[PDB]
């Protein structure tokens, strides 16, 4: 019996956690015995639609996940054939999109420059493995407890060659711009200097605790207007080579913002690296 085989007529779907264009992940139960005590699963699927392969790059991103093993990376589970689907074990408190609202009052600066540490060691071990995320942003930051986040998805994620410095994407219409670097928003090139860049935003928004109206693209439409259609993101762009940055969230000390400004260096080689964000913030926490 392979404990890592889920059967089809055991999976029973219950609600939608997430969609995008061309698949989805969804809250079931994996329920064997059918008394509904079975465990609760989060399961990545493709929608029937497909194409240009979607299928192949979900069939990737299995063999990513199934061979990472970190306390800050979302535990694969198994797989079901039937067409495949992804499963992973269900962290019921969600995202720091969910939590971080609902929690204020328990999550002080401390406890944020915790988590901030375990994104960069979850981000610093994909790294060391050639990998560049592409999507690290507070929604893909899942809460395993008061004391533990992990990168709870891998949908971008890619690999980059032994030998060569970035990947080169070509699909980007779905591109999440107020988290991208602007080598990936002129070039649609992506380096693990991008990551950092991401991860700079994810922490701004870490410390504004994920609130709507604090959100990178509110923040960046107020400075670029919201009226802009297919010009937003060369006007993006050209607010990020004024030198304009998010600015400093409410109550964050100058030496925390100090650490995000290096995530935004323009050129990707002046940016500060993982290792040296970890270090910046134990100093904080010492
Ligand atoms: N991380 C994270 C956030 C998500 N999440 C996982 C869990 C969990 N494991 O528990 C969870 N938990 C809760 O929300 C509990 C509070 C109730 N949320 C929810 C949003 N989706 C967005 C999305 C959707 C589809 C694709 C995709 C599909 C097919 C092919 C290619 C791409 C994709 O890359 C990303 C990502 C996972």
């Amino acid at each position: 019996v392979d404990p890592t085989h889920f059967e089809k007529r055991f999976l029973k779907r219950i609600r939608d956690l997430g969609e995008g264009h061309f698949g989805k992940v969804e809250l079931c139960r994996y329920d064997p015995e059918g008394d509904n005590t079975g465990e609760q699963v989060a399961v990545k699927s493709l929608k029937p639609e497909s194409g240009g392969n979607h299928i192949a790059d979900l069939k990737k991103e299995i063999e990513i996940l199934r061979n990472l093993y970190h306390e800050n990376i979302v535990k694969y589970k198994g797989i079901c054939t039937e067409g495949i689907k992804l499963i992973m074990e269900f962290l019921p408190s969600g995202s720091l999109k969910e939590y971080l609202p609902k929690n204020k009052n328990k999550i002080n600066l401390k406890q944020q420059l915790k988590y901030a540490v375990q994104i960069c060691k979850g981000m610093d071990y994909l790294g060391s493995r050639q990998y560049v995320h592409r999507d690290l942003a507070a929604r893909n930051v899942l809460v395993e407890s008061e004391h533990q986040v992990k990168i709870g998805d891998f949908g971008l994620t890619k690999a980059i060659e032994t030998d060569k410095e970035y990947y080169t994407v070509k699909d980007d219409r779905d591109s999440p711009v107020f988290w991208y670097a602007p080598e990936c928003l002129m070039q649609s090139k992506f380096y693990i200097a991008s990551d950092v860049w991401s991860f700079g935003v994810t922490l701004h928004e870490l410390l504004t605790y994920c609130d709507s109206d604090s959100s990178p693209m509110a923040l960046f439409l107020k400075m670029i207007g919201p009226t802009h259609g297919q010009m937003t993101v060369t006007r993006l762009v050209n607010t990020l080579k004024e030198g304009k940055r998010l600015p400093c969230p409410p109550n964050c000390p100058d030496e925390v913002y100090q650490l995000m400004r290096k995530c935004w260096e323009f050129q990707p080689s002046n940016r500060t690296s993982f290792q040296n964000l970890i270090e910046g913030f134990e100093a904080l926490l010492k």
